[PDB]
């Protein structure tokens, strides 16, 4: 009916540490499945590092808009 997320692994809230395992799986490679549709935003693929970040950052509870920066 109503849902707020926006790059999530296993559809569970977004993509963070906490989906590092089939991140840890996904740069490897491709043989999981992940909602990679809007996981990537920086043409990482989800999240390495500069993602990761601004994930746990906007994850943190703004979780809603996730105010896109750099760092
Ligand atoms: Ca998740
Ligand atoms: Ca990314």
């Amino acid at each position: 009916m109503s849902t707020k997320l926006y790059g999530d692994v296993n559809d569970d809230g977004k993509v963070n540490s906490t989906d590092a395992v089939a991140l840890k799986r996904y740069v490897l490679r491709s043989g999981i499945s992940i909602n990679t549709d809007n996981a990537d935003l920086n043409e990482d693929g989800r999240v390495n590092s500069t993602d990761l970040g601004i994930l746990k950052r906007y994850i943190l509870k703004e979780i809603d808009t996730l105010p896109y920066k750099n760092g």
